[PDB]
């Protein structure tokens, strides 16, 4: 029993990361077989990030002008090239510890461990969830820009994410490993806000039921309600519109308490609509969302 | 910026995880050196649990009936000795991936990674603290026994927790590596409670620092208290009572944001007697007491 905010063991991870230097910036790397992913902004200075040309930028920039270093040891460049907004720098040296791995673009509401890291090296990791704005509320700070997201199917590693930025608002921007933006962020240094933030309802349930199968059951009422009476509840909180997919999703949970879904959902209006009167869920006094109905089931039934 | 509950990189403790069954039960056991550490239960079946003379119990099992495995390859067992509440099986194999490491015996109050295992095979790894009351409110399923608890020095794990046994309450007890357990839980399937579970009162100051510093100032006000008042309003909320001890400690801490230990209570004695009114602090709604002085530190400095 216990419910907590895990994440993937990183050592598979840590095995890859490598630090990227490039004039006076210098951030981490992303090293898998012979090629080594970073964000492209490794080019720039703080005075080309207000409006950059990559591709000129680039231009004056040859092989020998990117320092890769893996522990205490130089990997030699052979190549370089930008793919949308990451740089692929090829190495002569094939990673000894490249584990199994796929280059995954996920979808909002779904969840990934974030190794940070700083000079190359590792300095933790947590469990995020790639929100419906396509922000990450994460933990990052200068230095840590080619740290990267992902997730892990026994031992194959796909990675979700790399992080690129940080918006004025404190959340946190990046990309797959393709180099292309999750949402509408740009690596530049203008003004860019994130959207509406909704809640993930989905993950919020799965999380109800989390509670429920750990013995939190306080919450649990009487009522029941319909999907479309539901959403009406869930419009007015910003909160996700729950489909039949996100209930066909929660069958398992729904199976394993023999508490119907919409049931649940009764439980979670009446929780938006009189609050937690101050009691907890789970050890938290807000509804958590970055749980995903595959996080609760794993956690619960102890997938390694 | 932003601030997440962060653990240490678990790849140099997922080295250490090996498989240990004795009869019908398997648990995980740390493999360092030539000496593989797990909880001394090993040798008992649930109906033994009710009242276990280990060292009867022991007396029936000889090195091979211990079978221990590190992936796929035995590991043949060339001695056993009990050390409190652990078991220590002499391997004729030292662990090639053995890291520089430390068996330390933590305070309440202090922090630690756990990397949750099944069967030797790691899951997960999320932060925790020594409760006040010596437990943990851990995630461990059935075969998560002998996962450990850490932290990292640069290079150098010390090993502080190894888990043992779930109260019936749903809090987690375990030992330090000499199988000395944290409080006075015995591992016996006896009524053992918990005692209070008080707040770590310098841990929820360093995390309201945190908030300061991450952006999250609604909370601060215009006044100020002593050590004495604010540990009457302190007493009457089950917190640990704050001394100049733990204020030095806030030193850095206050000579970063410039505000005053004395002012940081203050605020935290007005969000004890007023709550939060809704409001958030650092995407929680409680105060949170998992993060130590070292650790806002260390995640807002980037100490890999
Ligand atoms: C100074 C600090 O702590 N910075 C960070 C913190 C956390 N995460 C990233 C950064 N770095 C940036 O956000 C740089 C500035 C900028 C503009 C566009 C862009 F693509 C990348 C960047
Ligand atoms: C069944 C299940 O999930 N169990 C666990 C869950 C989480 N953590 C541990 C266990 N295991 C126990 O608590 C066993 C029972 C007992 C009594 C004393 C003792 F020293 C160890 C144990």
């Amino acid at each position: 029993s216990g419910f907590r905010k895990m994440a993937f063991p990183s050592g598979k991870v840590e095995g890859c990361m490598v630090q990227v230097t490039c004039g006076t910036t210098t951030l981490n790397g992303l090293w898998l077989d012979d090629v080594v992913y970073c964000p492209r902004h490794v080019i720039c200075t703080s005075e080309d990030m207000l409006n950059p040309n990559y591709e000129d930028l680039l231009i004056r920039k040859s092989n020998h002008n990117f320092l890769v270093q893996a522990g205490n040891v130089q990997l030699r460049v052979i190549g370089h090239s930008m793919q949308n907004c990451v740089l692929k720098l090829k190495v002569d040296t094939a990673n000894p510890k490249t584990p199994k791995y796929k280059f995954v673009r996920i979808q909002p509401g779904q969840t990934f461990s974030v190794l940070a890291c700083y000079n190359g090296s590792p300095s933790g990791v947590y469990q995020c969830a790639m929100r419906p704005n396509f922000t990450i509320k994460g933990s990052f700070l200068n230095g840590s820009c080619g740290s990267v997201g992902f997730n892990i199917d026994y031992d194959c590693v796909s990675f979700c994410y790399m992080h690129h930025m940080e918006l004025p608002t404190g959340v946190h921007a990046g990309t797959d490993l393709e180099g292309n933006f999750y949402g509408p962020f740009v690596d530049r240094q203008t003004a860019q806000a994130a959207g509406t933030d909704t809640t993930i309802t989905v993950n919020v349930l799965a999380w109800l039921y989390a509670a429920v199968i750990n013995g939190d059951r306080w919450f649990l009422n009487r009522f029941t309600t319909t999907l479309n009476d539901f959403n009406l509840v869930a419009m007015k909180y910003n909160y996700e519109p729950l489909t039949q997919d996100h209930v066909d999703i929660l069958g398992p949970l729904s199976a394993q308490t023999g508490i119907a879904v919409l049931d649940m959902c009764a439980s979670l209006k009446e929780l938006l609509q009189n609050g937690m009167n101050g009691r907890t869920i789970l050890g938290s006094a807000l509804l958590e969302d970055e749980f995903t109905p595959f996080d609760v089931v794993r956690q619960c039934s102890g997938v390694t």
